[PDB]
């Protein structure tokens, strides 16, 4: 097993969707947790996009980076945007990327759909490395 992490500027959107895909795609061979540089409520329209794929996020909650430790996570996927990054040990795990993505907080359904697709594809790519 490999442990994946998703970390956003707010957790609520980019990471939350990535967690929903990652557990559906790989729950049983990877363990996922999303966080954020700072927390915010899991965003409601996110639910709808995951419902398009046939998944949900209503049933889970948001969480700050501060509540965990990088040492437990094999792979860390920041999704802060504009190449913003994490000073702590989260950047020094076995795999690191920053998924530049159009943070769906308060956006149009087209932005949501674009990011939801991009995220899902990138979770599948990340799993393919570790599988």
């Amino acid at each position: 097993m490999k442990k994946v992490m998703f970390v956003c500027k707010r957790n609520s959107c980019r990471s939350q969707m990535a967690e929903g895909f990652a557990k559906t795609l790989g729950a049983g061979k990877i363990a996922v947790t999303s966080c954020g540089l700072e927390s915010s409520r899991v965003h409601p329209t996110a639910i709808a996009m995951m419902e398009e794929v046939g998944i949900d996020i209503s049933g889970q909650t948001s969480d700050p980076i501060e509540n965990f430790n990088a040492d437990d996570y094999d792979v860390v996927i920041s999704l802060c945007g504009c190449g913003v990054n994490l000073p702590p040990e989260w950047v020094t795990q076995e795999i690191f990327e920053d998924w530049q993505l159009e943070d769906p907080d308060g956006q149009s359904l087209e932005v949501f759909r674009t990011v939801r697709g991009q995220v899902k594809e990138r979770v599948e790519n990340l799993i393919a490395k570790i599988s």
